[PDB]
């Protein structure tokens, strides 16, 4: 099956999704030169005030928290999107070191990890039904630079050697994802896809310019997590990201000058 290594990693995944090869794949690299300002964007509405998280679980390829969908708690509006995009789940993705790990990309800068806030479309009524539609989703990306740690993850952090293998679960309430937020929502925009499998094409994503700091001992945390499951030969989950792929017919706009 996918993962991130030389056998099955992001130059294979075209063979069972070929979709990979499509016109509208991310992660991209974003040139700030050629991004333009969009005056007719919105500021970003995120609204995160009652959100209801429930767990955290190793799925094998990052680690995702998982959060209650059934009513508009935790929701994006506003910016480039039409109506109501409401958060199911957070994950990151990493390096093995700390010049690589985001998945876009700045100028072809490469950040220390990548944290993607993930929302569905509530005209489609659930997540399965908004992952066929080409509005469905729409992705927060913020990068994580190294310098001082962010209090808002360490809550994160030290529940990690509880889930630190493939199909481990934990509970999760009560963790507040403003926390996680730098203090601009400046952002970038962009129509495009998951990055990972099944790497459909029903992402309008928003990039935001001010990344996070974290600490180098905060993400050397998510380095000590394992793909593998429990008693299977130890792999540790670095480097699960996508590189930049082709932007092809399509322009980054700007919610900032
Ligand atoms: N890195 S990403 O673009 O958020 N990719 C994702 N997000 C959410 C998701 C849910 C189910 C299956 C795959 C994926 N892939
Ligand atoms: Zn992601």
């Amino acid at each position: 099956h996918w993962g991130y290594g030389k056998h099955n990693g992001p130059e294979h995944w075209h063979k069972d999704f070929p979709i990979a090869k499509g016109e509208r794949q991310s992660p991209v690299d974003i040139d700030t030169h050629t991004a333009k300002y969009d005056p007719s964007l919105k500021p970003l509405s995120v609204s995160y005030d009652q959100a209801t998280s429930l767990r955290i679980l190793n799925n094998g390829h990052a680690f995702n928290v998982e959060f209650d969908d059934s009513q508009d708690k935790a929701v994006l509006k506003g910016g480039p999107l039409d109506g109501t995009y409401r958060l199911i789940q957070f994950h990151f993705h990493w390096g093995s070191l700390d010049g690589q790990g985001s998945e876009h990309t700045v100028d072809k800068k490469k950040y220390a990890a990548e944290l993607h806030l993930v929302h569905w479309n509530t005209k489609y009524g659930d997540f399965g039904k908004a992952v066929q539609q080409p509005d469905g989703l729409a992705v927060l990306g913020i990068f994580l630079k190294v310098g001082s740690a962010k209090p808002g993850l360490q809550k994160v952090v030290d529940v990690l050697d509880s889930i630190k293998t493939k199909g481990k679960s934990a509970d999760f309430t009560n963790f507040d994802p403003r926390g996680l937020l730098p203090e601009s929502l400046d952002y970038w925009t962009y129509p495009g896809s998951l990055t990972t499998p099944p790497l459909l094409e029903c992402v309008t994503w928003i990039v935001l310019k001010e990344p996070i700091s974290v600490s180098s001992e905060q993400v050397l945390k998510f380095r000590k997590l394992n793909f593998n499951g429990e008693g299977e030969p130890e792999e540790l989950m670095v480097d699960n990201w996508r590189p930049a792929q082709p932007l092809k017919n399509r322009q980054i706009k700007a919610s900032f000058k």
